[PDB]
């Protein structure tokens, strides 16, 4: 195995598009993901979904 | 009165259809009513009822 010097991450959630790319190589210091609100759950028992 | 031996139940909630029957006679051991949930009440205060 010979990708030493890369931190390697494997997509497992089905987001990968194999027709578009095999891999991305990046300087990770220059990519940032802002988390404004993490995944939150609200139980609905009275709401209306859609119209008409 | 001559309805001898029978346990008599008189219907009074208006479900009776006098055009269909005078009486049913049954072996009551052979009828079962399944109760999955007896009458329960929910207080609604945000819901929408109906459409248009």
């Amino acid at each position: 195995g010979s990708f030493l010097g890369f931190n390697t991450h494997f997509n497992r959630n089905g987001a990968w598009s194999p027709e578009s790319a095999v891999a991305f190589i990046a300087d990770s210091s220059r990519v940032k993901i802002g988390v404004r609100q993490d995944i939150t759950v609200k139980f609905l028992d009275q709401a209306t979904l859609g119209t008409g």
